[PDB]
């Protein structure tokens, strides 16, 4: 998962839309 995006944690929610694959990292708190 892109730097800027792991930073971003709240936008994780649409960034794992952008960077599916890229961020799977993404916060199982926000999901």
């Amino acid at each position: 998962c892109p730097a800027l995006c792991s930073h971003s944690c709240r936008s994780l929610k649409l960034c794992n839309r952008l960077l599916p694959t890229a961020c799977p990292d993404v916060c199982d708190d926000d999901w």
